């Protein structure tokens, strides 16, 4: 009963620890507040110069006139008010009848439609209110355009197209792309938190660089170090429990041949060569963190083959992630010596 | 009955917890960052998340008009008759009219006689040197439409001493400090207010000018979840605590139906959740729930993740429309019905 | 029963400020100055200027002396110190004996008269007296005058007005010269406390560019006060229920008091400053956030409840009162 | 007895990790390391000889970077219409590395798994430029003109002409977005150049990490640390003396081995060791480098400063008494055999032990 | 009752009550104050530095062992300033570089004597003033031995000297409050009153030293003293006819903005006149009489 | 009584330890040292003069780097085809030193080691400097004028011709990469030149540490500093308070030892103005024997006249001052044929 408590302990160490990334892992270090980066998993190390020209941009659309109140209905008949962003994105309308053609009004119905584009009310002073709409994300591809059928003047209010010849809306804030080079090569980007142009790298543009500069990328154990320590103190723990009956022998028995007869892709085959070593008497095991940062210095990911494997089949923190569950499962043997 | 007692602190200190979560604010938390110390902002719920680009030209200002003359002393009477000072404010202010009795016609007179009638303005004596004095007379906030007009009738001498009006050809006062209003352009659009202190122009934001800006500034706000994640910290701890005492009185009051009815029906609501949302129970949005005590474990993590995917569908659970739906709504209302003087507790604790 | 009673006299006391609830605190842009502010400050933001502090002046003997000790006159004399602004003169008298720069040092400095003289070793192993207004401004210069020794006169004396003076001026006594808010004033001193009302500004250095004085309201003092008040009664109630005619008299009046409020004010009760009475011990409870609410909104306000005029009217003034009675002589 | 026996092991342990830990020839020889700018650093090891060295640094190590010069609408479609080999040939006496790819996978994608998956010392990766617009892009695992590419196609015309690079070909499908470059310093007036910006190689006994390139005049100084081998004589000392108070803790009458041979043989035997010393320089004697000896326990007493002295004075010198060959000469040589020869198997603590 | 007698020593001095503490425009000058210094603004502006003078021979030596003179001879040093001079025998074979410069040393002359390897084997003697300023700049002088005269001698008078003026004696040169002041030294406490001023650089622009009346002192002091004797009073709860008289004889004897307005006249409660006068003053008579040898705590 | 006698002397050593550190004259020649710029800084021994020294440097010292013009293209392959002999000679009076470079070991390596192993006041040693390519590089183990090098080797012309040094020669196989150079300072205005940056030889008492060339006014202060002497005094007397303790604790041969150490600093006497020990502030009790330390007065006396307070505590250091005579009985106390030494047989 109370050896349940053990087991799913060292059960959540075992999940931290089978995370392929803790192998591939890298940090960053950037030279200029302009700029900050987090890596994934399997990015690659070294000096990446980088140059910002342009900060992405959202667009905002505003009424170029103002109004006395926001409670007065613009439009004196029921009109739809249509926003189409670009980039291949299907149109939303939105019914406005005239009783909800005040500012207020306008304003809950945009918002409310979820429509990827926001709309508030701006007080400029004076009594004088404008209707403002922005793009809830920011690039060119998802500029506003505007329109409304019904109330001409609504449409005369609000509407918003840049091939048009007059709009009652006013360019704000133009919709723009943030501009980038990385490593001598011009990329383009929809947001300034790029992360589908370089791989397994996010990238966060802060403000325009000045001079040159520089992320780097370098290889980093320590999470995979602090992984490994905390299951094999976790391991350690559920036996002491045990030390403190057939269905806690056999769980005892297979995690012990488990971690003795490993099987593995990499040069890395067994526990100890890779620090780890097992004591004969108790089962329980003693890293050294020198012999282990050595081997992971060396061959990070082939450690990552032994401890994680393909995470399916294969790999010491998969099998006994499988037999863990399976153990803890309403199915398994604990469930059974309980009833 | 002290058992009873007891009961009704544990549901009234998960009552408190409840109703702190019960804050739909909580779920469009937002934190803000100001490039520089020239301005500063708070935001309230519902604020839209965005960089903002701010530029402040001129900051507001208050009206204070001051005596051309001075005095020789604060005690000697500056009229002769009694007399009315009215004070006009402007922007579609009522004036305010003060009787001056000439023996409180002095300077100090003057200055209580302004300050005690709470006209919003401020009236005070500067003694600028030499044993001469000016009276000093400023408006309590700030902006053109709070400027003055300060008219005397019943004595020539006082009128002629005091009297300000921006249209007329001689004034006894003087315009010391100009009234003016703030001055901004927020992401390109020109703002004008009486109060640097803005909180009616840009909505569910409170702007705070502290002075004139130069170059390009921004003020950054940003999705804020942790306010929401410490409310249901403190709720999953505060019904935890509750279950605790439930065990104490059960293993007391072993088998009081009264006891019974609200920690089964308590249970009951927490696992047949229901929801707007895509979060239709505790577990999907990292709440989990120990099968034999009914203790809730929350995996702060998990809990994170789905606040930042969608925290205004996570406010949907646990919150819903405040009135009729969402977990600390129909929890709330069933608190409130037991800890009421026609609730069960009661009904339990009369019973003795 | 005593301590328990002049321990929340202590409270008591220290709540029967009105200043608590006009309380101002400042903030400045620039070391050049700073200010203090006591009750009834008017809050705003202050532009200041300042162009030129105040100086005192100091005289110094145009001539050097070869020691301290040897007299200067050979004659008794009397010297007259004689500041502006309507003060009166100091007569001092210098015998022969006492006529050295040591002598005339502490003859002036003895006779309390408003200036200190000093000593100054110039080099060479010569000396000059020096004397200085000990307060800044116009009307704190002097005049020295000397009658009785000639010789004395001449090496001691300064008079503006006068042809050939002993003395000269080392430091011009000049006014402190500043603006507030596109206001003239002018100081006799760098500590003016004389110009604007409630104020205490200190002038350091003058100042460049744009710079202001801010005052701000201040409730945390006031609530303060209030918390410890309420914890000192809470106190006392608990010495009342630990421990008769005489006890029965002072918890019974203390609990009416509190309990039968009155007010110039519109906050009538201590309910609705959010200080409710216990019905079952007669106990304060506290609420520090409907407090700082109602001191927001109208700290006067509050003040005219818990103070009231100070002498008649006021919770802490009509409790003041009847400690006093109980813990008399009589 | 048995555990009398194993409190003696116990502590001639703990003294043999202090002896193993002196015995470090490197000691002798430390030296620490400063440097005037952030532009460069230097750790040095054993042996490194002692001055200011003036560096310059005009040019840094860079890693060649080829990238497509034309652009992809997506990355799951097949370049090449044909089987191909890609054959990835670095510089500097380097075998090149062929890798098969298929029609198949001959996409950018595809192209990249092989590339990578081939562990040819050179990194692929795909770049969004934008405006769903994608770039292969290669580069080299490691900085230098040496490791500087050429990339060749032989099977499909379409693959070569989009992928191939030869800087001497008149046109290539790839272009140079960054270029090898050799790390380009001076180290007191003598021209080096290094492929690596972390040069172990060029300078003897010197790791000098190269961070930017300098301006002026910058020096690496590097100075004599002693600190380290009196860090490890005052340990040794300290766990000796340590020692000599668990032979009293055990024989006085805790207590149970008064009287043995085999403690009595190995208390009297450091003595005589520590007392005996010989040594190749002027420092023949522990007394002679700080180290006095109680005539009646054998403790030592470490004098710090007569020690710093000695070491600042010859620092090799006292080497040579602590450490010598490392073979068959030194103190700490001689005892590390005699700790290892007690402690081993056959030794006299196991025979005595086995004996009880 | 010890414990307590030193926090009343403490408290018994007149110059806690005319304390005044510094501040200074620039690390160019600082200044301490002692008693009775005069509050107020000091415009201080600092043209030259003291300097103290010193000499050295204008040749070289090929070492510090062999004689110069090959006669007994008299060294005189005569500093400025009506000092006396001092004279020091210098025998033949003390007529080294090295007897030179240890018989002059040894003489206490108030001049240091040192010897400066040049390079390349030679060597020089040099002379320099213990003490800054003008007045204490030396002249030496030599009879017996004219190679010495010769290598060693100075006058600023004299047409050839053997010396060379390397480092120029020169005073201290300020002005405070307008008013000129020349000085030896740049520790100044001579020319001001009750306040030392400590020279470190030339100023450059206007630069003052604020002295400000300082009541913390006095406050601390009374403070100290007043916890000290409520804790002699716990002592006495927590314990004879000796006890009673010191503890009924204490209380007979004693039966900021007070300071801010009269700080001197607090004083003169507190501390009087020192001698008869003043609480401090019989308080500490009392407890020096009660813990002498004679007194009513040893008997 | 065999542990009673091992305290006796146990407290007796650690008094003569405290004694040991007192009896050092340069504790009270004491001073400390300031510098205005980074660009040199500087410690002081003993009697080191007091005052503001203006310094400037203008030039610093180098050492000597010699360094082959050609390369080769490993550093195994020996360079000779005969045994020979390398000789170098440094300047300054300096006697040459020659090497035995047999032709085995006449690669980089072996000249290298050969050079090095010889201790001949030069350093040796090889760069790599790109393409497989390697020379041969040498330096004086210290800076200076005098210690630049003349190399020359006899037996192979070849090796001659690729290492040979001699600045008075037409055509060298070494070329000068760092030429040696001298310091050049001045010290309050008087010209001086040196071999080292550390110079140690020129001013008295004085080491002057150059780092970089000065520019404008800077000054060396050296001061006066008491501190080590009062923290000396101090451990001193509370080690002696600690050894009456110990007589304490036996009492409540050592008899004789606890009478004698209180006569002899009873007694005492002097070469300065200074006789007794509470003249300097070191008072004594009249009921164990204690020493009670008045740490202002000591200070006071220290000022006044440091060198005096030494006269009476470390006296000639032979024969004369307490601590020298103290120490003396120290010894004979502790010596093998001493009185504690006797009385435990």
């Amino acid at each position: 009963g109370t050896l349940k408590s053990a087991l799913t302990t060292f059960q959540t160490a075992n999940t931290a620890l089978s995370k392929a990334d803790l192998f591939s892992a890298t940090s960053t270090t950037s030279s200029t507040t302009a700029f900050s980066a987090t890596t994934a998993g399997n990015a690659i190390a070294g000096k990446y110069t980088i140059s910002v020209t342009h900060l992405a941009q959202a667009q905002t659309l505003t009424t170029r006139t103002t109004r006395d109140d926001t409670k007065t209905a613009i439009a004196t008949s029921d009109s739809k008010l249509t926003i189409q962003q670009g980039g291949d994105k299907d149109p939303i309308t939105i019914d406005i009848s005239a009783a909800n053609s005040s500012l207020s009004g306008i304003r809950d119905a945009i918002n409310n439609a979820k429509a990827g584009v926001s709309a508030s009310i701006i007080n400029v002073g004076n009594g004088e209110y404008r209707l403002s709409v922005t793009s809830n994300d920011t690039g060119l591809d998802n500029a506003m355009t505007l329109s409304v059928s019904g109330d001409d003047a609504l449409q005369s209010f609000m509407g918003y197209d840049a091939s048009a010849s007059s709009n009652g809306m006013e360019v704000s804030v133009a919709a723009q792309n943030a501009q980038l080079t990385v490593n001598n090569v011009a990329i383009e980007n929809s947001s300034n938190t790029i992360s589908d142009a370089l791989e397994n790298i996010t990238l966060n543009l802060n403000d325009v660089t000045t001079g040159n500069q520089t992320l780097t990328i370098t290889q980093d154990t320590s999470k995979a170090q602090t992984a490994i320590k905390d299951w094999v103190n976790a391991y350690n723990s559920l036996i002491d429990t045990f030390s403190s009956d057939s269905t806690l022998r056999t769980i005892q028995t297979q995690l012990k041949s488990m971690l003795s007869n490993t099987v593995s892709s990499s040069s890395y085959k067994t526990l100890a060569q890779i620090g780890i070593t097992t004591d004969p008497s108790d089962g329980k095991l003693e890293l050294d963190a020198d012999k282990l940062t050595a081997a992971l210095k060396k061959d990070a990911s082939g450690v990552g083959a032994l401890i994680v494997g393909d995470g399916k089949k294969t790999g010491i923190t998969t099998t006994i992630g499988s037999n863990l569950t399976s153990w803890l499962s309403t199915t398994g043997i604990i469930k059974a010596a309980t009833d």
